[PDB]
C-alpha cells in the first residue's frame, strides 16, 4: 500500500510495558509523538509518552479514545478481544490487522496455520476432554507435553508426560482447560528469528539467535546462534515463508527447535517485538523496535546486519540488586532498564547486551559477574 | 571520584534543544529519569523528559528548583552564564564543573588554554577597537579571519579577510563585538574528535570524523575521515592531551584543521556533545549521548569502535520539506528528527546517518536524494 505515516504524527500503543517503552523510544528518535493505553499509571511506556490513557484493555471507550488521537495504532498487549480489534481495524488505522494476532493466540490454531503455510511442527493433537487425552497419549506415546491452548505464558499451563505416572497431573490440566498434546522433540538448541514486513511488503530478517530458557523464562540470547550454516539458512528461510504466507505487517518472532540432525520445528509465534530480539538494540544496524516503527508507518526498512556478536542477558527482579551493585564491572556491557517500580522476583526489569568479538568471552563475562548464578545453577 | 549516580536517579539538564533531547533518550534506555530547564514550553528535550521547568537560564530560583529535583545536573546550552554553574557546583552536583565551560565559551580564553596544553593554534590577536584591528592586520597580514570571541553565531559572526578589500566589512564587525583575528590556515581537511572522560578518569575517544561546512554550518560528517593513519593517530593523541590538561569530565568535541604536510591546528572546543558526533548514534558501539550520560554518572564507558562507515548529513529548516517528501527514498539511511515545530531556513531540524560499507557510495546517496542541492551548489 501507499499509505505513509510521517514523522510528527502520533503513534498509539496498546500496552505500556517494556516493549511499548522501547517502541516509543525508537519512534521518538524519528520525531514521532506517542500515546499509550495501559491499566496502570506511570507505566514504562508512559514514562516516555506524550499522552497517557489509564484504562482496562477491554474498555472499548478508552480504546476508542486512543484511536481518536492516533495516526497509527500498534499493540504490545496481545489479548485484545475481537470487538476492540475489529473496531480498531475498521475505524482507526491498524496496519497489522487482526487476523495474524487471532491465529497466534491459540496454540492449536497457531500450529494449523503454520502447517497450512507448509512448515514443520512437532506432531500434535487437540485435547478438549479426557477421552481425547487418552487417545492422544496412545497415538503420540511418551515422552510428550500437554499445554493449554490459550492464556500462557507460564510453566503452570503445561505438564510433561514421561511416564504413565505423569498422566494424573495431565488429566487435572485437561480438566481445567482446552489443551494440545505435542510429541517431545529431542532438540539440541532453541533458536529464534525476528522477521519484519512493512505495509508495502518490504521484508527484512534478523540473524538467528540461540535462546537459553530457565524456569520457562528467557535467560540468554546468543547471536550468532551456535549452529551450522545449514541450520541458519533453514531457520531464516522458514521465517520468510511464514511472513509471506501469513501476510505479515509489522514484526514476527518465530521460535524454533533445532535438532542435532539439522531439523527445524516451529514452536510458537509472537506478532510483536520479542524478548529474544533485544540484542538488536546494540548489535544490529537497526533494532527490532526501529524496524517495527518503520514497518507500520510504511517507511523504508533499515538493514539487519549483525555488526558485533552479542549475548543478551535478562534482568529479572531477583537480579536487579546484583546489577546495581556490580555496575562498575559492566565494561563492554550495554544496560537497558525499563523503569518498573516493584521488583517482583520473575518480573523482567531490564536486559544487558554484552558485545564481544568472541561469543564465548561474552558468555564468560556474564558468569564472572555472579549475578545469574541461580540460572547458571 | 568514587561517586556513582545509579540508574533510577534523576538527571537534570539545562537547555531543551536537540542535544538535551538525545541525552535524555540515551539516559531513558538505562532507566534514568530526566528533568529539563528551558525558556520555551515543549522543547525537543521536554518532549522526552519526566519533569519540565519553563524559565529563563538566569532565573536562579528555577535553577535551584532543577538542583532540588535532580541527583546530577548537566548542561546542553553552550551560552549558559558561568555564574549559574558556579552556584550549581557548590550547592548541587555538577561533575563537569564551571571552569571548562568558562574557558571554552570565549575564543580568546580558549586559545590561551589550548596553548597552555602545548598544542598548535593559528596565530591570533585580540581585537577590541579599530586601532587593535589595524595592528592585528599589520602583524598577521592576509589571508586572515576575524571572529567574535563569544557566542555570536545566529548567524554571521565572522569576516574572512582575503585582501584589503575585506577590511571595511571587518571594521563593522569589530565595532559590534569583541573579536580575535587569526591567520587563515591552509588546510586540506577539517576534522573533529569527540573525547569522553568520566568522573573516575576513564577516557575514551571516538573515531576521527571529516567535516564539511557550507556557509559556516556543518553539512556532512564523514567517518572514517579520509586522512592518513598518521594524521588520525595525531588527532586522537591531541584530543587525549586536551581532556587530560583541561581536567575534563563529560564530553569534549575538538575541531581541527589538517594541512597537506601532516600538521594539525586546534580550531575550537565544545564542552558538550557536538553536531560532528551525531554519526555515533548509528555507527558506533556507544553514541556520544550514551557516553556523556555514563561519564557524568561515573559508570564504565562503552566502546567507541566504528562498526560501519558513515556519512551524517544535517537537515536544516530549508531541507525538512524535501526530507518528508522523499522519505520513500531513504534506504540505508537512519533518520533523526528533533521535534522542533517551527522551521527556519538555517535551524537544525534533524540529521540523517547514511551507513554503507563504502564511504563513497554513502556520499553518492546524499547527492542522489537532491535534498541538499543548495549545499552541493
Ligand atoms: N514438543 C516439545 N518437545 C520438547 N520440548 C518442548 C516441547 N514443547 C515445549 N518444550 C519446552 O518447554 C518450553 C516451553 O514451551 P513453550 O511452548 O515455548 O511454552 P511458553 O509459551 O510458556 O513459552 C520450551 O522452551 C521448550 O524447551
Ligand atoms: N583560521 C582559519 N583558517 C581557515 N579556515 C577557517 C579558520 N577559522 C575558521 N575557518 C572556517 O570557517 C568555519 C567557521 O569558523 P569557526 O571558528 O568554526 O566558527 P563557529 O564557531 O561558528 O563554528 C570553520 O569551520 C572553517 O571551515
Amino acid at each position: 500500500m501507499t499509505r505513509i505515516i510521517l514523522p510528527g504524527k502520533t503513534i498509539g500503543i496498546i500496552g505500556g510495558g517494556q516493549l511499548g517503552r522501547m517502541m516509543a523510544l525508537a519512534a521518538k528518535e524519528m520525531g514521532y509523538k506517542i500515546a499509550v493505553l495501559d491499566p496502570t499509571k506511570n507505566s514504562p511506556c508512559a514514562q516516555v509518552a506524550d499522552i497517557e490513557i489509564v484504562a482496562s484493555y477491554d474498555d472499548l471507550k478508552a480504546i476508542q479514545h486512543l484511536a481518536e488521537i492516533s495516526d497509527v495504532v500498534t499493540y504490545e498487549f496481545e489479548n485484545i478481544d475481537y470487538r476492540c480489534l475489529q473496531w480498531l481495524e475498521k475505524h482507526a488505522y491498524l496496519p497489522q490487522g487482526s487476523q495474524l494476532l487471532s491465529k497466534t493466540q491459540n496454540r492449536f490454531t497457531e500450529k494449523n496455520a503454520i502447517e497450512k503455510a507448509g512448515l514443520p511442527v512437532a506432531t500434535y493433537r487437540l485435547v478438549q476432554n479426557q477421552e481425547q487425552l487418552t487417545e492422544a497419549i496412545a497415538e503420540l506415546s511418551y515422552p510428550s507435553v500437554l499445554k493449554t491452548t490459550t492464556g500462557g505464558y507460564d510453566g503452570k499451563g503445561q505438564v510433561v508426560l514421561r511416564s504413565e505416572a505423569d498422566v494424573d497431573e495431565a488429566r487435572k490440566l485437561a480438566n481445567a482447560a482446552e489443551c494440545i498434546l505435542e510429541k517431545w522433540v529431542p532438540f539440541e538448541k532453541e533458536v529464534s528469528v525476528i522477521v519484519i514486513r512493512s505495509v508495502s511488503g518490504e521484508t527484512k530478517v534478523f540473524p538467528v539467535a540461540e535462546n537459553i530458557h530457565v524456569n520457562n523464562i528467557l535467560h540468554e540470547s546468543i547471536v550468532p546462534a551456535r549452529i551450522t550454516e545449514e541450520l541458519s539458512q533453514k531457520a531464516i528461510a522458514y521465517a520468510k515463508v511464514l511472513a509471506d504466507e501469513l501476510e505479515l505487517v509489522g514484526t514476527l518472532a518465530v521460535e524454533m527447535f533445532a535438532t542435532a540432525d539439522g531439523e527445524i520445528y516451529i514452536n510458537e509465534l509472537a506478532p510483536r517485538p520479542h524478548n529474544s530480539g533485544h540484542y538488536t538494540q546494540d548489535a544490529c544496524e537497526t533494532s527490532q523496535f526501529g524496524q517495527h516503527i518503520r514497518a507500520i508507518c510504511n517507511l523504508p526498512l533499515g538493514e539487519t546486519n549483525l555488526l558485533k556478536p552479542v549475548v543478551m542477558v535478562n534482568i529479572l527482579g531477583e537480579h536487579i540488586e546484583g546489577v546495581l551493585r556490580q555496575v562498575n564491572r559492566l565494561t563492554g556491557c550495554y544496560l537497558h532498564l525499563y523503569g518498573k517500580e516493584e521488583a517482583k522476583a520473575q518480573r523482567k526489569m531490564g536486559h544487558v547486551n554484552i558485545l564481544n568479538d568472541n561469543i564465548e568471552v561474552a558468555l564468560e563475562k556474564a558468569k564472572s559477574l555472579h549475578i545469574w548464578d541461580h540460572q547458571e545453577q
